[PDB]
């Protein structure tokens, strides 16, 4: 009668990372971009696509 | 904010080759070829083939 069980209690930290990137849009790109949000019979489909 | 993409634009030259060969026809050969253009009951089939 000398044996007893033992339990371990370790805990782990969560830590913290992130991921970032850049993305550029031109003035002509935003200009022809804005009309495709209201795409209709106007705003030419070839340049839009 | 120092990351920007870059695109590469290389173009290829089409170049130009050809291939040539010789091929001879005898006088008897072409003279018999002329009669086979009007192949009929005349111009014998064994010599024609």
């Amino acid at each position: 009668p000398v044996d007893q069980p033992v339990h371990n209690y370790m805990v782990k930290r969560i830590h913290k990372r992130s991921l970032s990137a850049a993305f550029a849009i031109a003035s002509e790109a935003l200009s022809l971009l804005s009309n495709t949000y209201v795409a209709a019979t106007e705003i030419d489909s070839s340049l839009r696509i």
